[PDB]
C-alpha cells in the first residue's frame, strides 16, 4: 500500500478523501503521512517513511541528488484529450497595453510562483540572465534579481538576506514570503493573483493559469504575453510565444525498493475511476474551492509512464540551467 506525502494540511484532508474513496470501489490501497515542504517529503521517501509524491521540475532535480536520488516515475499529462503533452510552457503574462516588453524590465515589479521552480524562477532568471548585474559565485544569485526588480514575491526566499524579494508578498506575519498556500501569492494562481492586485508588473507563470483562473472572457482579454523575440501577443498564443517549453510534474519514488509498479497501479486505476469526468464523488485533478492543486495538477488529464532507467535529469531534458 502505497504512502502518499502530503505537503499541506488541505492537501492531506484531500488524500483521506482519496484513500476512502479507494477502498469504497475496490481500488489499491493509498495511506497518507503530512510534511510541510516539499523538501522534506522528498526526505521521508528516502527515509523509507513515504513512497509517492508530485514535484515540480525544479525539484525533481533537487530530489535527484544525494543523499536522496528520487527518480520520476509517472508525468503529469497536460492539455486536451485529443492533443495531449508531457510538458509545459514558462510564459510571463502583463497587463495589456503597455509599453515593456523582456528585455525592458529593469526596476519593474516581479510576481513568482516560488523560489527555484520551473516557470516562476529556473526558467525566468535564466532567460533574463544577460541583463543582471550578476558576477559569478560565491554572490547568491537572489541578490542579483534583488537589483534588477524593485519588489518582488518570490516565495520560499529570505526575508532578512533579501527582503526586496519578499516584499510584495502579502502573507501575514510569518507566512509572508512562506513556501506554502498560507502565502496567497505562492505558485502558479497566487503569482497570476500578484498581478491581477496590481502589486507586480508581470508575472512568471505556466501557459493555462489565466484560462482556470479566469472564467470571464473581457478579463483574460485585460492580459497579454511578452514573447521573447520582444514583441507583445495575447494569452492564447503561448505556443509561439513562451520562455521555454517544460517537462511535466512527476511523481517521485525512490530508485532503490521504490515499489514502482504500486505506485504506477494506483495511479491508472485512480486516473481510470476519478479522472478527467468520470466520478461525480471524487476528482483526483480538481480542489476544493479557495485551495489549488493539492497533490496533482488541477486539469490535468492522467498520468504517463516515465520508461525505467532514466533520472532526475534524463527527464528534465538536455538544456536545463
Ligand atoms: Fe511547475
Amino acid at each position: 500500500s502505497v504512502q502518499w506525502c502530503a505537503v499541506s494540511q488541505p492537501e492531506a484532508t484531500k488524500c483521506f478523501q482519496w484513500q476512502r474513496n479507494m477502498r469504497r470501489v475496490r481500488g489499491p490501497p493509498v495511506s497518507c503521512i503530512k510534511r510541510d515542504s516539499p523538501i522534506q517529503c522528498i526526505q521521508a521517501i528516502a527515509e523509507n517513511r513515504a513512497d509517492a509524491v508530485t514535484l515540480d521540475g525544479g525539484f525533481i532535480y533537487e530530489a535527484g541528488l544525494a543523499p536522496y536520488k528520487l527518480r520520476p516515475v509517472a508525468a503529469e499529462v497536460y492539455g486536451t484529450e485529443r492533443q495531449p503533452r508531457t510538458h509545459y510552457y514558462a510564459v510571463a503574462v502583463v497587463k495589456k497595453g503597455g509599453s515593456f516588453q523582456l528585455n525592458e524590465l529593469q526596476g519593474l515589479k516581479s510576481c513568482h510562483t516560488g523560489l527555484r521552480s520551473t516557470a516562476g524562477w529556473n526558467v525566468p532568471i535564466g532567460t533574463l540572465r544577460p541583463f543582471l548585474n550578476w558576477t559569478g559565485p560565491p554572490e547568491p544569485i537572489e541578490a542579483a534579481v534583488a537589483r534588477f526588480f524593485s519588489a518582488s514575491c518570490v516565495p520560499g526566499a529570505d526575508k532578512g538576506q533579501f527582503p526586496n524579494l519578499c516584499r510584495l508578498c502579502a502573507g501575514t506575519g510569518e507566512n509572508k514570503c512562506a513556501f506554502s498556500s498560507q502565502e496567497p501569492y505562492f505558485s502558479y494562481s497566487g503569482a497570476f493573483k500578484c498581478l491581477r492586485d496590481g502589486a507586480g508588473d508581470v508575472a512568471f507563470i505556466r501557459e493555462s493559469t489565466v484560462f482556470e483562473d479566469l472564467s470571464d472572457e473581457a478579463e483574460r482579454d485585460e492580459y497579454e504575453l511578452l514573447c521573447p523575440d520582444n514583441t507583445r501577443k495575447p494569452v492564447d498564443k503561448f505556443k509561439d510565444c513562451h520562455l521555454a517549453r517544460v517537462p511535466s510534474h512527476a511523481v517521485v519514488a525512490r530508485s532503490v525498493n521504490g515499489k514502482e509498479d504500486a505506485i504506477w497501479n494506483l495511479l491508472r486505476q485512480a486516473q481510470e475511476k476519478f479522472g478527467k469526468d468520470k466520478s461525480p464523488k471524487f476528482q483526483l485533478f480538481g480542489s476544493p474551492s479557495g485551495q489549488k492543486d493539492l497533490l496533482f495538477k488541477d486539469s490535468a488529464i492522467g498520468f504517463s509512464r516515465v520508461p525505467p532507467r532514466i533520472d532526475s535529469g534524463l527527464y528534465l531534458g538536455s538544456g536545463y540551467f
